[PDB]
């Protein structure tokens, strides 16, 4: 049939919950994550009210063909999620238990300026388009909002998974529509980050610094330039792990300042050998062996200022 | 039944209104999107109006089944969309108001000529094929074309989403067919396009620029071809975010030009180097000094050529 | 029920035809593309003959599940083409005119021996086996086999959507088959093939060359091996853009000769350095001045040969 | 209908059985691994009961719709299982045996840090929702747990394939689920892993300790640095037999220790020379020749300690 | 209904076949082959026998729903096959002729040692358990079992395709299974792998052996490690075309013989250095003049050696 007349004149409250089950495929670049969870309703519906001494027991059982059930659809996902009827059952009073399994492929925006320290919130938008006959309104019954201990996406903490009780109810080609924000928080966990992409990335950097240490120009421009292809190198090597953003991230923000010191480091491994060429050996050695402390010294600053602007 | 019956001998106006819930998955090389959104419809069907008096209540739910429905199609969609039938309201009049989600994956031509300071019009253009009994043609109901102000395309600016009110009828296989365009207007974001693209790319060829400042044939060499390898290195690094067109693009002109650059310094180089050896000292650094500031000169002048070129 | 029954002893004719609505996702390794397009079929089944008169309507509309319906299905498919029967229309001598809008992914093989001068005839085979009631065997209606202008495969031109009007009609399985071949002609457009893959390639080449206007076997050892370095690393850069195949290919040939000029280069290096240490220094001048227009030469008469024996 | 009811209160026991017919996708990025198996079903319903001498038959066959059969799911699968009920026979005591054949795709974390050494469990968890009428509790037939000879996943050896018997039975949304662990034991058979990655890097990093019986600078710089170009061009190359991992893996302790070692040699190249410059040839002959055993002999011990650490 | 009675005690035979229309997408990674083909079945139903005198024909078609039909399934399929009923026929004495067309996805080990000159047997394993009424047995009928001419598999020659007539018959889970094996052979037509892999990587090698008629340490240096560098490049370059594989293939050892040869040029290179600047000149002169013979000799023994130990 169509949907429960109101006692009064108030709307039907759906009282809601998402249980995860699972979670898996979080893409960093189609800023999506799989889901799989269990969503329940709860809903006022007078006409399934019935007596318990006359009926045999105290809870009846109900198809969902059979019963009124409103129409919950969740706001970013790609493709209607596939969802499975677990359970529907009626209390006495008339009071709708609704339970299904789901998966959905949901998108969420993500925000990789601090990344690898950066930290998440996955949103999950549940929504209810008011009809004809009555309104509805989304209400979030916190029995019902949980997780799985076992829940894992692969390098990350998942902090925790909450409701926005509240819900954001408005106006939508001319009809109400109750939305509810779902958030799943989770911290980035890269361990490895270190070893992998930053020390590697140094010790090719201060193998460059080396050029400090020679006044041979073919020794000089072979330690600048074989340590910029074999820097490119390693980015080609480590660049599936790295963001690929159209924002400048804080690791984006070393990487291309370590760029900028190799031309740095060319630029006065030129102007060594010019001075040196030009019969000016005491300019040459005293910008070589500033060099060997400024270097170091400048590089160390750009990155508290970096570090300090990220964070 | 079939469709409804002409007053006069005029065919039958569908309203329709699309809203964008969701965007997300352009496929910059596969030139798709993929889009989640609401389609609206509206038609008159006589058959079904009422006398509201004597039902009692002013609007009327059917299901999908139960009337006639005009057979709406995209026709830029790879596959059928995934739709889900929202709501269907009859007014007394007989006024139909049907409302569906859907998502589908819709195939745009996209223009890289500009890249990355280019701007796209996606298209999803909406059709019906007339019947036998009557002739149908769609309309715009800009009360019901819109877009979720959350709706985002990372890297682009979403500017507007509209519809060419005008439908495009014509005849096709004997019948008529009423096409409707509707335009999403995006123009890229690329902010992080200079420090991880262009920035980079102009150090290497400004390090193969020192060989300007040297004498040694083994030093330039080095040089000139160790920054070439470094360049064609960063270009498979940047290669990802740079798209594969069948055409010229802006970046990529810049990108052949850079590799004329380091062909010409080639030339110098070996030129320098043949004078010197052929017991002319003075041609051989007069060459060089001019390329000091030609190299840059002609580098700023052909880009300044190419930006006009382009835009 | 079954199908319609002879008048003498003659097969049943099914008239079709395909109108590309969308071409995409052209995969050169696969050998596979896909397509979005009206299926129109037409035969008669006396059966659903009618009176107007008597039934008021000119033309009767029926479910597919209500009539007979040839089993039309494609050879070339990698499955079965999804389907949506946009209309069923009989006229009182009984003539069903089908029409269906379908999405398929078709397996057609390519030759990519002249690439990027290649033109391809993509295949799309109709088939319909013959029951033991009645032969069934397949016809074109030119009329109805189109293409919408629109029609585009990123790269190519497309020419033109034809159908073999003559039938191939066989045995298989103890039945009659019969199939129709459907071509779609397209030719490659590469413009930036020239500016993207080849002069870039040239360019690291002619560097090499280079080497025949130094003594330095130092300098000319980092000349030729550290430009066969940035050829293959540019090679991995285009690798892309060039098709995998298990045959050679015409720019497979080029890129092979290229790898060859490096050889011998490596090989002209070696010799003239052999001679000067073993104090022969008037060959290895004449062997090195002969090189210099050698190398080209050679270089363009091969290329000349390769056009020659490919075109 | 619905549940079969108690004789007692004692819940329903469902005797379940996994036998691997097919195994394979072993995603190591994803974590998962696709499946196709039989599932086995057993439990006595009453109300099935029947007298095999007046009934006629010894085994009857039901359609799914028929009887009822209890909601079995997986917890650590993406999407539903595709599943088809192969067979559904009752016994004269109301016993029903049910199989279908399914494939799915399960998600179970993997760890990497014992690579290419490695062992993993996979999970493959069944579940069962109790009702309203009565609980429903798992159990395991073992006569009905296998798997076939042929199964195979290509890199590992399949050990075995087992389940926990004692289900883990708990209360989730305040109704009992009764839990069941299948796991999949697999240990990874990678030989080629010497002659495919450690053989060629160690001999790229014997190829750098050559600079120990040498006292040419540029031909020092040379060797560290080209061969630390070479170790992360071969790095690159065998990326892809390499998993991304948030924590430190053995072969990644390698690698990285392989990466502290081209920079130590830097330094040495450099000292030597910088002692060598300075006059001290006597101190730079003696490092150089230390080197020469303390290489080898720190890396063969700090190897020792890493397999120690990880085993 | 439920399966045909038996005459006396024997088992139903259900005869076989498979007639190949496509082949397509072998993935040498995933060792999976998808197939377009007929199944063909055949078996006696006596309660479907007629009288072609008083029954109105010949033979009857039925919907698969109508009669029973034996439950075949594949073995070695990822999911179940994508199948279309294309016609079902009985004759008088109830022999009932069916076929389908289905698309499968098969998964089927493969043997890469051979690389490019293996061969391949693709198996596709037909399967039916019996039932508690009486056993089933499959048969081949060899009039049924063929592939269209057209059938192709890129880099392949399409040997045959045939069946092992003779069924494998077992029991598992308490009942018995009668298995059918399938063969498609293929054997690989890789023509291009000789100027695409081998010829361009033993140039490479070639470069490296000029060091032979070289003093310079410095040019020595950079010709074994500049080409290691090409080489690793190469590699990087062909990794897709070549096998991902736990076992040592025939290519791979080749391919680790060359890393081995540029590991002994390095030890000759540094050796005959050594023996130079230690006032040997006598004994570096004769170890180098050796080498010029010495590294190819060793090199094609080596080779024919591996050739003769894989075939």
């Amino acid at each position: 049939v169509s949907p429960p007349p109101p006692i009064a004149d108030e709307p039907l409250t759906v009282n809601t919950g998402i249980y995860l089950i699972e979670s898996y495929s979080l893409d960093d670049c189609a800023e999506t994550f799989k889901v799989n969870a269990f969503l329940s309703l709860s809903w006022k519906d007078r006409r399934l009210a019935f007596d318990p001494v006359r009926s045999g027991v105290r809870v009846k059982t109900y198809e969902p063909e059979a019963i009124w059930i409103p129409e919950i659809r969740f706001v970013n996902v790609e493709n209607a999620r596939d969802a499975d009827v677990v359970d529907i059952s009626v209390s006495p009073d008339g009071t709708v238990q609704y339970l299904e399994r789901f998966s959905a492929r949901v998108l969420s925006p993500l925000d990789f300026r601090r990344y690898p320290f950066d930290s998440q919130t996955l949103h999950i938008y549940l929504i209810v388009r008011s009809v004809d006959t009555r309104n509805i309104v989304l209400a979030v019954d916190l029995e019902k909002v949980g997780k799985n201990d076992d829940v894992f996406l692969t390098g990350w903490d998942i902090e925790s998974f909450t409701a926005v009780v509240k819900p954001a109810n408005f106006a939508l080609e001319d009809r109400l529509e109750s939305k509810l924000d779902y958030q799943l928080r989770i911290s980035r966990q890269y361990f490895s980050y270190i070893p992998n992409i930053i020390l590697p990335m140094l010790f090719i950097l201060f193998i460059s610094w080396t050029a400090f240490w020679s006044t041979s120009y073919e020794a000089n421009v072979t330690l600048v330039v074989s340590t910029l292809i074999a820097h490119i190198a390693f980015n080609i090597l480590v660049e599936t792990c790295l963001p690929k953003t159209p924002y400048m991230t804080y690791t984006g923000a070393i990487i291309f300042m370590i760029y900028l010191f190799y031309f740095v480091a060319v630029i006065e491994v030129t102007v060594q050998h010019y001075l040196k060429v030009e019969s000016q050996p005491a300019r040459a050695a005293s910008i070589t062996r500033a060099s060997r402390i400024a270097f170091p010294v400048v590089f160390l600053l750009a990155n508290i200022i970096l570090a300090f602007l990220f964070f």
